[PDB]
C-alpha cells in the first residue's frame, strides 16, 4: 500500500528499457535532419529520455501519467512506419510487449494503494 512505489519501479524499469537493444531509436528525440516529414506526422514527439526527465524531476504525478508517455512513443512509431514490418517499428512492438508486462503490477498496486489511502 505505499503510494510512492511505483516511482522507483518505473525508475528500475527504464533502466531496463535502456539496457535493451530495442530501446535505442527511442532513447533520444527522433532526428530530424534524418527523418525531415517527421513533424507533419507527428504532432507530440515522445522518447525515453524525456520520460526519464520528466520522472526524475518530479514532474510525473502518477504511473498513468508515464504509461501514457510511454505508449505515446510507441503510437509515434506506428504512425510515422512506412510498413507493419519495418525494421524501426518492429523494435517498438516488442519494447511495447516487455514494457506493457512490466508495468500492469506498477499500475496496479499503485491503484490498490490509493483506494486503501481513500478507504
Ligand atoms: C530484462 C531482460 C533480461 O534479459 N529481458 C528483456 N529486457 C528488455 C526487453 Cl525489451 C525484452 C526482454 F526480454
Amino acid at each position: 500500500y505505499d503510494i510512492q512505489a511505483w516511482k522507483k519501479q518505473c525508475e528500475e524499469l527504464l533502466n531496463l528499457i535502456f539496457q535493451c537493444e530495442d530501446s535505442e531509436p527511442f532513447r533520444q528525440p527522433v532526428d530530424l535532419l534524418e527523418y525531415p516529414d517527421y513533424r507533419d506526422i507527428i504532432d507530440t514527439p515522445m522518447d525515453f529520455a524525456t520520460v526519464r526527465e520528466t520522472l526524475e524531476a518530479g514532474n510525473y504525478e502518477s504511473p498513468m501519467e508515464l504509461c501514457k508517455d510511454v505508449r505515446l512513443i510507441f503510437s509515434n512509431s506506428k504512425a510515422y512506419t512506412p510498413s507493419k514490418r519495418s525494421r524501426i517499428y518492429s523494435m517498438s512492438l516488442r519494447l511495447s510487449a516487455f514494457f506493457e508486462e512490466h508495468i500492469s503490477s506498477v499500475l496496479s498496486d499503485y491503484k490498490s494503494a490509493l483506494r486503501f489511502h481513500k478507504r
